[PDB]
This record gives C-alpha cells, sequence and structure tokens, in this order.
C-alpha cells in the first residue's frame, strides 16, 4: 500500500502513513 498526497496538484508519494500525514500538515498550515 503506497501513500500518495492527492492534494490540489501535489502528488507526493510516501511509504509511511505518518510521513503522509506529517506532510499533509504543510498544506493545512500546521506549523
Ligand atoms: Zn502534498
Amino acid at each position: 500500500r503506497p501513500f500518495l498526497c492527492t492534494w490540489a496538484g501535489c502528488g507526493k508519494r510516501f511509504t509511511r502513513s505518518d510521513e503522509l500525514q506529517r506532510h499533509k500538515r504543510t498544506h493545512t498550515g500546521e506549523k
């Protein structure tokens, strides 16, 4: 099961779900 960020024009892939969620936090603005 590969993880892919299906955000508006992103398409960045991860092998870890925690990586994907962590990454997603940059879109939502959790910094
Ligand atoms: Zn993304």
